[PDB]
């Protein structure tokens, strides 16, 4: 010999190991990592890649890979006991493809006549489901590995359903099933040549090639080329035993998850059912039991049973199998101390012999996710910095959700109970179906949705809905699952909910379109509809994941802000300045609109003057107001924007006539109105322009400020301000405004005898600057990258009318997503790439950041980092979450650049 | 010795030569040069720059540089016969500084009392001119050797004037003036400490010493920075012996063209006045005479004269001076054939002796210098390469100026007659001020402006003024230069008009404000004002340098016309196709506009492809239209541009009506057109995103053209359509649109059975499609530059609203010139710049245009060289001016690329 085309696994020792994806497939590698480990894996062999090529390349199997073949298969034979082919003691295959980068799967691979209809008469109890997996089975394999279609078993079946009355499988019983294979095998002997294959080893074979022929198949070359990881081999095949934890009662299967996916609390949650095939498990019919006593006890304190009823009924896999829960719970510390994370099992205990068919880094909750990461990080199982990682920005959002506040006994009315399936409380109207849901929202309606059991063609309209309460369904129910998988606040498994028509009567009380609410402490109720935002947010537990990430972040998070409310509110999530306070606010609400409207139009630069020191201690005090917020803390300010047409109506009477003297009536307002029009106002007179043409307002502005600015500094703080100003597009556009600015300030410190330190720059909104931003750079102290405006101008998108077209460009793919909510980095980018590289080259120690909504998108805030921009700024409820997004790339980098 | 300090200049040898511009300045180099080529300069010496420096560094003048200077003047005495210093026989210096590159210049140096009392007791008939120049002298010295105002010489004249009650130094006597230069002596002799040196030894270091400090001078340290020529030194100084040609009657001073400065014709022009100082021969008070005898001959023949006057009374430097006019007529030839172009000369016969003091390069008008251009090409004085370098693309517009039409005898009416002082003919009604004129143009009045005489204070309504007539004038006039400096038709020296308020009388005839007529025929008419575009312009003149132009032209010339009536038109100056014509037009103005405002109504998609298949053949028709024009021409087509929203209008009824079936009035209008408004419609709905969202549109258009297109191909021709796709911005954005074209392009060549080859492509106008001008260039077949959008997105300028500001940005001098006329070099053209090298790193051969207004300026085409686009597109009537500027600058840089 020479060549070992097989890979067996299973003996708790297993040929290959964890390293060889390349040969084994990462199913493989996986496979063989598992069992060295110690953990009861169902045996079987794998397949190497070189195997899965060699047929590519001739549709030919080596004389030595079968040989090889059934060395192992005699092999798993020994070790399970039963015998491939006996219909005394037979032993079956599952037959799945072998690299997790995507081909399908094969179940009961060796089933025959003879093996069917002596295993019937030998265990009746089962005879609904022998021919239930020999029907499923045959028709896996003709389409599979037959490539023959199922628009006819299908058809076939279905004619067999309307003969019967029902529209459901579970219905048809052993003898309508048996009536189905028979016909399923003389269908199969005509649709193809030939008779469904009595050899289990030709059966086995043919399972083979057609996964190695799975992997030149055309649905699948084409995965090669926008996967593009090229140069693979093929593809590895995982041959194994099946187990069945229906054969008697003293099997059972059932699903684990070695913490709680919602609460995320350290306990072994889990749901099992004795001689059941898991399915039954999921289904809900038959209500679940809990895997450990102490959770049994608790599920039951919290609904009506009492010790001794649960103890026979609804025992608990800890003392009604309690040698293997014992042993259960081995594995499940194993494997959490191995792959350092929350892991979910599926599990089966056939006739007593404890299986491991499936194990998986578990899915979970936000909250979960923070719980348990903080866990590890105290009980030693990995790193603060790992820790961090572990949190998704993306959901960090999700820690926003409401929940009820002690208004739940304000007034009772939990008319229901069910399971704490998703955390959260949802207040809505409800509705009966994917549609009925699909549509309220719509109307502005918040919405409940309630369907007995759910599943994914009850998709779109459960993403709708604000909640959702099912009839039945463990913690492993469809709609509980999912609902984790977008935090949307779950109940699931009442089955007190009888539902009809769009009713339901839960007891005592009927129901229907009116308004109730759930909660992830699990009751149904009718409203007690004063939420609450979580908003003192958990706890100091998140704020201590932000804390580490505030160690590891580089960038900056400053935030977008203009009310000291807003401000603040921000700062107290640790945010570290502000990099967008915009000054327009204070000239429009309030007492202050009319003394502008009065500025614009004095016709004199002089009188205008006068129209200023106006609004000087109006705006001069809403600065404190601001600077008062963040002491200690950067301000950065964006001067006046916009164009004075804004300030104006149209018609109004009320204004002229606060007035001047006469030569005036009310077609002087008409003049500078329909005269300060502008056609693309967007690119009109404002910003810099405004401020030279009109310099004046620039410096009651910049004093408004500095002075201000004194005054905070008095009081035994320290404030630091940051002059910004829009729209510069040329060198020298910014190199007036700045000694106009620095006039001004200049001024106030002479004056006032007392000194401030400020700093005077720019947007870089216009895409000239950004091309020129060498030049820009002599005049400036920092840079503000206006990617807001610069994206409309870089791409020619007037953002509020390109409602028409944009929406459809996000679908047939031309921008992947929205550039105004995150960035084009192949574009708008490399023109900040380009700013930032030219300023740098002249002021190498510039400070530089951005702002706007692309502030707070984490995928943006990562090119941030790595373009080398020193904060961001975003809207105070982003904080957190940029706060996150940050940490995250620069912990990602600082692992890339030590290797 | 060793060092020498001092260059003498005039014996025909001259120390220097023309290699010294390092020592000598280029005046003095210059000087040198001109001797030692033959010509009669006013002999003198000049002081090298290294004087200068030794001067700045230590406020010194070397011993052996004083001791040379004095070799020297002994050397003028020689050369010139006087002797300076001796009253009996003076010899007057001028002093001037040594550099062209940009501290004045003294006349007369060397006058002191005794030179002065001396010289007029010895001929009285200049006893005026003496003391005119002695007063003048000493003022001039005080001024700038002494630096000590004027404000005082100034005030004490004037007290002077009103003392004998005239405002005019023209009245002021002999005996005036020596009062005025007698109190000035003590004036100086107060002002400062000392009395006016009479030592003209001292007179001369004294004027050194003040030009060597005229170089460290504040008002020039200036200079070096943003004349930015560091590292020069300092200045020479150029000393020379003062002529006139006042002395008696076989002296004279004159004005002379190697050829005519109007026509151009080759033939000597010029102007002189015996015993007279030019400023006489400018004055135009007594009548100027011609140089030449033919010309003389012709003046004569065209006023009222007959042969026995003329020869009396107003001869000809060819018979008056005849030994002489031979002479100046050598060194005519002499330095034409040096310096290879037409000069202009200032001379002085004083006493017999011919003097040259003045020699430049002349300038023209632009009929001459084309005229000029040619002869010297044919007379082997110049390549054709230089000649077209002799051409301003910036004046090949005054090429565009009307004249008359034989409507000058459909009626006569020259009530008048001067000089053809500058080429043309202009109507208007007239004014008499700089005020007047400055005025009447602004209430949209063409206006004749009338003077005596001109001045560099009429200056600013000069330019104004459609036209100018003076009262008096040679061809030296002062108006008379300056309307050749801008082309603007001018009669000169009409001495029968007689002007008294806001009238004047020719003739005959009384005039007031009314509207008149003149020509460069050189006749005061009034009206005929039928004037005509010399647009067969210069008969196959003008042609020739085009021809020439078009063989070292690089860039190809198309043109910007959707008109087949403006595409022939632009194509007859040789334009080689069209870079952009528009197909908006082909949807609005006449019947197209009602079926489009059908189109945009149609409440379905496959209702419009019925109000589709309407305007196929209108435009279709309007595209043979075209395509006819440019028969074996490429000709651009871009696409529909703009927003719906333009073909539509407010309240208009007549429109609903026209009008499908019921549940239909006139708010459907209401609907889509306050629906289909936009804020910023620039940045709106429009290009390929309504070409996509509206695809049928860019379909109908696509086969307009092809249809067109294969139609005309029949027809013995030949034509090349190069489809353009507007406002792309995403490489995707274009790849979609383009199998869009090439479906019906595709389609209308396999239905018609006959092939015809067609390009797509796009217009690069949205800033994100330069930066990212690679990936684009994979769905591209070549670009045009929307440099017009691309500014107004690149700079952020919405064009229509830029008027309040961008004004003022001109004045401050931020933009150097309104970047919609001239590109942007620093920053519109970068995005150009890099969009351009992307693109060709991936299709190197890449088409590559640019279109607008941009176009057709001179500057923006070099620009446009340089940086390697392939043609340019302008106007019709600038195709000339481009082809010209381009053919520019390929000349040049053969040139560059050869050393």
């Amino acid at each position: 010999v020479a060549k070992k085309w097989v890979y067996y696994f299973g003996g708790g020792n297993a040929d290959g190991n964890k390293n060889m994806k390349e040969l084994l497939g990462g199913k493989g590698a996986n496979l063989a990592e598992m069992v060295n480990l110690g953990i009861p894996v169902p045996p079987g062999f794998t397949i190497t890649t070189e195997a899965c090529k060699t047929y590519q390349e001739t549709e030919t199997i080596p004389q030595e890979v079968a040989d090889q073949v059934r060395e192992n298969v005699s092999r798993v034979e020994k070790e399970m006991g039963a015998k491939f082919g006996d219909p005394a003691n037979p032993l079956l295959f599952s037959v799945r493809s072998g690299a997790a980068a995507s081909m399908d799967t094969v179940l009961n691979l060796g089933l025959n006549k003879v093996t069917v209809d002596a295993w019937v008469r030998r265990a009746p109890r089962l005879e609904r489901f022998v021919y239930d997996s020999y029907r499923r089975f045959i028709t896996m394999y003709a389409d599979i590995v037959m490539q023959v279609g199922r628009e006819d078993f299908e058809e076939a079946l279905s004619r067999m359903k309307e003969r019967r009355g029902t529209k459901f499988d579970t219905d048809l019983t052993a003898s309508d099933l048996k009536e189905l294979c028979d016909g399923y095998l003389e269908l199969f002997e005509l649709k193809t040549g030939c008779s469904f294959p009595q050899d289990p080893v030709m059966q086995l074979f043919a399972a083979i090639k057609a996964v190695f022929r799975s992997w030149g198949n055309p649905r699948a070359t084409i995965y090669r080329r926008m996967n593009n990881i090229t140069g693979l081999l093929g593809t590895a095949v995982n041959v194994q035993a099946m187990v069945f934890g229906n054969i008697n009662d003293r099997s059972a299967t059932g699903v684990a998850f070695s913490r709680s996916p919602s609460t995320g609390e350290n306990f072994f949650f889990g749901e099992y059912l004795v001689n059941a095939q898991g399915e039954d498990v999921v289904a809900g019919i038959r209500t679940p039991q809990q895997i450990n006593h102490s959770l049994s006890l608790r599920w039951a304190k919290a609904h009506g049973v009492g010790e001794e009823e649960r103890r026979k009924r609804y025992p608990s896999m800890e003392e009604a199998m309690p040698e293997n829960y014992r042993l259960l719970c081995d594995v499940r510390k194993r494997l959490e101390n191995h792959y350092r994370d929350m892991q979910d099992l599926e599990f089966t205990v056939q006739d007593g012999r404890l299986w491991l068919l499936q194990c998986r880094n578990g899915k979970r909750t936000i909250h979960a996710a923070v719980r348990i990461a903080i866990d590890m990080v105290n009980e030693g199982l990995i790193s603060r910095e790992e820790a961090v990682l572990r949190i998704d920005p993306y959901q960090v959002d999700h820690l926003m959700h409401p929940n009820l506040e002690p208004g739940a006994e304000k007034a009772n009315k939990p008319i229901g109970r069910g399971l704490a399936a998703s955390p959260g409380a949802a207040v809505g109207q409800v509705v009966f179906d994917a549609e009925s849901a699909k549509e309220w929202s719509g109307r502005g309606k918040k919405v409940i949705m309630v369907r007995l059991e759910t599943s994914p063609e009850d998709l779109a309209g459960m993403d709708a809905a604000c909640g959702i309460l099912t009839a039945r369904g463990g913690m492993t129910s469809h709609a509980a699952v999912v609902a984790r998988g977008m935090g949307k606040c779950c109940v699931s498994g009442c089955g007190d909910m009888v539902i009809r028509g769009k009713s339901f009567k839960l007891n005592g009380s009927v129901f229907r379109e009116g308004d109730y609410i759930t909660i992830d402490g699990s009751k149904g109720l009718i409203y007690a509809g004063k939420l609450k935002l979580r908003s003192p947010d958990l706890k100091g537990s998140f704020q201590t994941i932000l804390q580490w990430c505030q160690e590891m972040k580089r960038l900056g998070v400053r935030t977008n802000a203009d009310t000291p409310a807003d401000a603040a509110k921000a700062r107290s999530f640790g945010a570290e300045g502000v990099g967008l306070c915009r000054t327009e606010h204070m000239f429009f609400e309030g007492s202050r609109i009319n003394f502008i409207r009065e500025m614009i139009l004095a016709d004199s630069a002089s009188g205008r003057k006068a129209a200023l020191d106006k609004l000087l201690p109006i705006q001069r005090a809403d600065f404190v107001g601001i600077l008062r917020a963040m002491r200690g803390l950067p301000v950065t300010i964006r001067l006046l924007d916009p164009p004075l047409h804004e300030f104006v109506p149209h018609d109004a009477a009320a204004q002229f006539e606060l007035a001047q003297k006469l030569g005036m009536p009310a077609e002087k307002v008409r003049n500078r109105v329909n005269a300060l029009h502008e056609l693309n106002p967007m690119l009109g007179h404002r910003g810099c322009r405004l401020g030279i043409t009109y310099p004046e307002i620039y410096n009651m502005q910049v004093r408004a400020i500095i002075e201000a600015a004194i005054a905070v500094s008095e009081e035994g703080s320290s404030v630091i301000p940051e002059i910004m100003v829009p729209l510069v597009g040329k060198k020298e556009e910014l190199s007036l405004i700045r000694e106009e600015v620095v006039k001004t300030a200049e001024a106030v410190i002479t004056k006032s005898g007392k000194r401030v330190h400020y700093t005077v720059g720019t947007m870089i909104e216009v895409p000239r600057a950004a091309v020129t931003a060498d030049s820009i750079a002599q005049k400036a102290d920092f840079f503000s990258f206006g990617t807001n405006d610069l994206t409309q101008m870089g791409c020619g998108f007037s953002r509020d009318d390109a409602g028409p077209f944009l929406r459809h460009y996000g679908n047939l793919g031309i921008y992947a997503q929205d550039p105004f909510q995150s960035i084009d980095q192949e574009g708008i980018g490399e023109l900040v790439r380009i700013a930032v590289t030219k300023g740098r080259r002249v002021k190498p120690m510039l400070k530089m950041g951005i702002c706007g909504e692309h502030g707070g998108d984490p995928a943006t805030i990562g090119f941030c980092h790595k373009v080398g921009l020193d904060y961001v700024s975003c809207s105070p409820f982003r904080v957190p979450v940029a706060i996150v997004a940050a940490a995250h790339a620069s912990i990602k980098d600082r692992r890339a650049a030590m290797k």
